[PDB]
């Protein structure tokens, strides 16, 4: 006796987080897997590398195999902890037909404070895999999960780069951004096509780096100048920019970086960034199409009382952790 | 023979005072509870729901255990005070097959009037749970009602923290200032999760603050991007906003706020500010999902008038009261 | 698949512990409450609830008035002893109708057992609220649950007087509670109405402070019998009562007071001790009365049995906690 | 014994039921039988009356 | 590499986290084979 609500999760579609506006973790690189394990795929040249000259003829080249592919467990996190009191059951009370107004509005809160809280979950797994390089597993106590954290920069075998930018000397901070914006750029190689070079950084990380002496007259005059990638992309979310020597100053105004540390990484570069979305822990749902977010109402448990069943299974993942660079400024 | 028109005071919803523009509260942390008494748990040191979790058959956790919860009652406020006239009774033709313009215009107008009474006593309810730390109860004579008018800060044991800014003095107010931030950050724990550090003042506290000799030049040399304050709240509220050091003086302009006393809190911090909805004051609206503010239209009350009655029930909850610092001003 | 098996519990109502047959706790106070949420009120403010009345044809003023009180949520305890045998669901499957021969025999003894188990949780929760002042609520493996322990010295801001009096020593024990029979006496107010000054013990101080040498000459030298009040009116049960200048000894034998632990309260004191039943925790009895205690036959959640569901929620109440005298007896 | 029918504790409204059993003390015994089936009827009406 | 140890219980109560890993199976075909037409007789 279970009812399954997960359609009616569309009424409030979730927001989009300043990194799936930027774009790193966006709608494109983002699939809805048939299983718990996710295969996720590094592009390496040589697997569809045609190149040679063969030989007209004879002696066609049938490229495969030998490429780099870790299958990783998505980690499972339920919300179903809810208790129904009436809330017409959550069903609308026939939403087609007799949907008052009363059931409506139980109905839109209820969804949007489900929405609101797998979206802090989802993005608490993107922060977390984009600044310390791990999967999002930690149990009820806070303690992470060693056998579904798996660390970004050991699973490939990469290393990420690191920085000093102290904004209280003379040195120019943008000569550090663009020596390390260097040594990305030698890192990348093969492909090396990418839109625009950014640095994430706090409010005060950001206001300590352009208040520098020899960054002051640049950014007064421009301080982007309705000239920059970014504000010409979105040009409606509010957030300080600013380009200058090839590497694009972002502020990020969530509270999830500490102060005095920014994140220098590429962005467009293809696959980089990838998340997936597993499917539910039903027995019916198992082998079946991914949705996302999954909400059930759970009728047929204990007769005292009746639940609402919410889960959602995510995982991201960087699959070319060389390409990030951990600053660290001391404003 | 009473009819039950909530459902078109949608119409008009009511405008945002300068704590919801702010975000202090918001559609977010609003709950529409369904009783009498309203339940607020104190998340000290950070709040993350939509943990990893296992997979397939595993815990779903639907309730906590280990918590620290609270029952208030919510105060009650009717405004019954009208007399639909004879003409004003068009409300029994709106959306009826027979709705013109001027029916619409005249249900809208009343909807508006009422909507504008309910917001001024909403914001009194949220100015007085932000500065007198207390929920608004508050009889005909303007004498608090202590059986609705709970101390937060006695209600959960703890204290907002207290300073003292002299703008006659040689001690910089912002060094101060920058010292609270500090207290309130290492009071915030684990959280961190606070967006900007906002310290709401008047036009009096606010001009002879950084009019100091040691803060004169930066006001002076300041800039039109001062943070997303003047970008997201921009061209609806004219409000001066200065932000240095980590700290955002903000002036308030609408009256609420007396002279000499400054108060500086955390924006963007999950579970800080709390509102909820009571139901309507009647058997027929009992154990059912509140609306937010009702309008019934008593048609059998009197052989002589028909008033229409207005009403709602509603309550503002600080539960990290520590995280707020409470200044004096000395001009 | 569940059928409700309360109405039986009558069928063999519990016996009267010793407090209750002294009259500290009795059905007088004792209300089956609504919700989870018990309310109780200290009317210490004199005697005002009800008072006479004038001004026939329209003087009815329904509307009462606001005293001190506070909320607490009364502890939810379970046992599903289960092991049911088959028996024709150990009750001819509901043979209460045709009740021939073992129905009488075999229900008589389940509910004889039930309600002696519950009966041992009430009488408890009873002595856990008059010796220690609080809730009795406890985990699984004994740990309280401060969320539902509540004292009450500090939900009424009240203290209870403290005494020891030294049986070896040479001066009267009845002298010091001579003494502390006044300081009792002086807190009750102007609506002292108490019945008799209990100072209820342990079989080892009873004898030990009757043995006296300044107590045995009036205990061996009177001790009337069948004239103290208390011994008449019970009649029923075995216990040692001794009415010394006003004092009037009573020992407990059940077992639940350690010794040299003398309880000295006075008895018949209206709404001082108060008890309060809540509802089950289903569905169907949400926003019910209390019935008492439940009892339930759970046959088609398992297949390996048939289980019965008891759930009695009760919690005791002292509201005017500073009347109570605990003293201590060294031996 | 107390513990078994020991409902106390103070549960929690909405799950973790707490179902008590075992743990009792219980010894089985042999019951000592004893006939006095020493006897002789003669007539006795065979005892049938 | 944990404990699945049984243990002493009641008639009624209920009572009763392995890390695991996907890898490829590496492929090896041999199918270098030629039939003789006299060893046709695989029916």
């Amino acid at each position: 006796g279970v009812v399954d609500y997960t359609s009616l999760m569309a009424l409030a579609p979730r927001s989009k987080n300043f990194l799936e506006l930027l774009g790193v973790f966006s709608e494109s690189n983002t699939r809805y897997i048939d299983s718990r394990y996710a295969e996720f795929e590094r592009e390496e040249k040589g697997v569809t590398k045609m190149n040679a000259m063969a030989r007209g003829g004879s002696r066609k080249y049938i490229g495969s195999e030998k490429a780099r592919k870790e299958i990783i467990e998505v980690p499972f996190a339920p919300l179903d902890g809810v208790t129904v009191a009436s809330e017409v059951e959550a069903f609308r009370q026939y939403g087609t037909e007799s949907q008052t107004a009363s059931v409506e509005a139980l109905v839109q809160r209820k969804i949007e404070h489900i929405q609101r809280s797998h979206g802090i979950y989802i993005r608490d797994c993107q922060y977390t895999a984009l600044l310390k390089d791990k999967i999002l597993a930690e149990d009820e106590d806070g303690n992470e999960i060693t056998a579904l954290a798996k660390n970004f920069s050991t699973l490939w075998g990469v290393s990420r780069k690191t920085g000093a930018i102290n904004t209280t000397t003379a040195v120019n901070p943008f000569s550090v951004l663009a020596t390390k914006r260097q040594e990305i750029i030698d890192s990348m190689g093969e492909n090396n096509g990418f839109t625009s070079m950014v640095v994430l950084c706090t409010t005060r990380d950001f206001n300590a780096i352009v208040d520098h002496p020899d960054v002051r007259a640049a950014y007064e005059g421009r301080d982007g100048g309705a000239e920059y990638l970014t504000r010409r992309l979105g040009d409606a979310v509010d957030f300080q920019v600013f380009t200058h020597k090839g590497v694009t100053l972002v502020e990020d105004t969530s509270g999830k970086l500490t102060d005095g540390s920014a994140y220098m990484f590429p962005l467009g570069v293809q696959d980089m960034f990838q998340a997936v979305y597993a499917p539910a822990d039903s027995t019916d749902h198992v082998n079946t199409i991914s949705q996302g977010s999954y909400l059930f109402l759970n009728a047929g448990e204990n007769w005292r009382r009746d639940v609402i069943e919410s889960e959602v299974s995510y995982a991201c993942m960087v699959t070319r952790s060389e390409l990030i660079c951990d600053l660290t400024i001391t404003v």
